[PDB]
């Protein structure tokens, strides 16, 4: 698949549509998320595309290389570590990310997994407590969706 | 994945959780769908895992082999043709299907695609008309969800 899409939904007002496209040798992520509080929000690909218990059942960050949590520019990061999206004061975050670890086919494929947007900023694994090394202290999951194959 | 899961949601009262498990060259489908009217309801895998327009953006029945619609037991069927699920008086349908055509891996995997439960029963390409060898006259799409990777 060269194109994928994710519709983010939750218990509150946060919603959004994320698009993925395999271009050249990388994946371009675009779209927008609305209803967010102004500022940064963690944005990650979680391991399972399981919504049976809301965003909880999506599990931890997609991490096939068994690394610790980090920022998207770090060597030591989870494949699902796409850092932070930034919402303006209208609560809108425009997503524009190009990432070297995720893919839409094979070992690193995020098709069938879950995209999650968090309540708080991702400290990019530099917070200094154990939690930083797992989730960047990004907190609860405001909205999520299973990543599907798009036309 | 040897396991997948799909959570069906719609605008109406229909909801459900569907489980998939690879066994041999088959996929065992289980779970249940509630909020249905008593009787049969078509149950198909649609091509795209795109919920940007509700269940409509899911596209046609997953048909990578370019065949006409049919029932699961038919040699002439779409890969996505999983027949009907039967709902009882209480509006609950327990799903139990073992299928040899759908797969959770490879070129024609259903992970990242959409499960759809229909309004009317599926005539299995035997109703006579033209909407019978395309959709089996199953009607509107009540609930759907993108098929994701499960633990
Ligand atoms: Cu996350
Ligand atoms: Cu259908
Ligand atoms: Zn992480
Ligand atoms: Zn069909």
């Amino acid at each position: 698949a060269t194109k994928a899409v994710c519709v983010l939904k939750g218990d509150g007002p946060v919603q959004g549509t994320i698009h993925f496209e395999a271009k050249g040798d990388t994946v371009v992520v675009t779209g927008s998320i609305t209803g967010l509080t102004e500022g940064d929000h963690g944005f990650h690909v979680h391991q399972f595309g399981d919504n049976t218990q809301g965003c909880t059942s999506a599990g931890p960050h997609f991490n096939p290389l068994s690394k610790k949590h980090g920022g998207p520019k770090d060597e030591e990061r989870h494949v699902g570590d796409l850092g932070n999206v930034t919402a303006d004061k209208n609560g809108v975050a425009i997503v524009d990310i190009v990432d070297p670890l995720i893919s839409l086919s094979g070992e690193y494929s995020i098709i069938g997994r879950t995209m999650v947007v968090h309540e708080k900023p991702d400290d990019l694994g530099r917070g200094g407590n154990e939690e930083s090394t797992k989730t960047g202290n990004a907190g609860s999951r405001l909205a999520c969706g299973v990543i599907g194959i798009a036309k």
